[PDB]
C-alpha cells in the first residue's frame, strides 16, 4: 500500500476545496469543514495496485509568514488548481510553483499537476485553455480544465496525480 499525500495548492483563493469533495462524495455540496491538521484518507486502486490517498486541503495561505512552507512540506505530491474567471489564481499560483521547490530542495523529482476549475463557464473564460497549458508546460506538467459544479473531470486531477509519482518519483533517474 502506497500512502501518497496530496497538497491542495494554489493562488490562496480559488476552490482547491471544491475538488476535494467531488474526489470524497462526487457530490457538489457546500458545508465547509475547518482544517487544521485533519486530513481525509481512503483506497482506490491504480491499473491493478491499490494505494492510499492523503488529502489535505489548505486556505488562504497568503497570510502565514513561512507557516504556509509547512503545508507543502507535508506532503509529496503537488497540486496547482486555479480559477479560469480569476485571471489572478493564474498568478498567484505561479509564485507558489517556485515555493514547492523550496520545501524539496533534498528531493529531485518533484511531482506536480495543474488543473482550472469554473470550466463550466466557456463565455466567461478569460484564460485560454491552450495559453494555460504551454505556461504550465514549462514547470513540467500538464494542464487541463475541470468544473466543480460537474464532477466530471475532478477526480482526473487526483488520479492522474498519483500515477505521475509512482513513476517518475520512485524513478529518480529520467
Ligand atoms: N461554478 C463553480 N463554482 C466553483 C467551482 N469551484 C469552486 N466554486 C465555488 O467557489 C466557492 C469556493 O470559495 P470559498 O469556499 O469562499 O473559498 P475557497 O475558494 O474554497 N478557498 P478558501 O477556503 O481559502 O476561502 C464556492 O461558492 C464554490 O461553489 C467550480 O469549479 N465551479
Ligand atoms: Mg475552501
Amino acid at each position: 500500500l502506497a500512502l501518497h499525500k496530496v497538497i491542495m495548492v494554489g493562488s490562496g483563493g480559488v476552490g482547491k476545496s471544491a475538488l476535494t469533495l467531488q474526489f470524497m462524495y462526487d457530490e457538489f455540496v457546500e458545508d465547509y469543514e475547518p482544517t487544521k491538521a485533519d486530513s481525509y484518507r481512503k483506497k482506490v486502486v491504480l491499473d491493478g495496485e491499490e494505494v492510499q490517498i492523503d488529502i489535505l486541503d489548505t486556505a488562504g495561505l497568503e497570510d502565514y509568514a513561512a507557516i504556509r512552507d509547512n503545508y507543502f512540506r507535508s506532503g509529496e505530491g503537488f497540486l496547482l488548481v486555479f480559477s479560469i474567471t480569476e485571471h489572478e489564481s493564474f498568478t498567484a499560483t505561479a509564485e507558489f510553483r517556485e515555493q514547492i521547490l523550496r520545501v524539496k530542495a533534498e528531493e529531485d523529482k518533484i511531482p506536480l499537476l495543474v488543473v482550472g476549475n469554473k470550466s463550466d463557464l466557456e463565455e466567461r473564460r478569460q484564460v485560454p485553455v491552450e495559453e494555460a497549458r504551454s505556461k504550465a508546460e514549462e514547470w513540467g506538467v500538464q494542464y487541463v480544465e475541470t468544473s466543480a459544479k460537474t464532477r466530471a473531470n475532478v477526480d482526473k486531477v487526483f488520479f492522474d496525480l498519483m500515477r505521475e509519482i509512482r513513476t517518475k518519483k520512485m524513478s529518480e533517474n529520467k
